[PDB]
């Protein structure tokens, strides 16, 4: 929602 949307965090989110 917040960081998950970002690319830098998306890596961690592993969507």
């Amino acid at each position: 929602q917040g960081c998950c949307t970002d690319p830098r965090c998306r890596y961690q989110c592993y969507k």
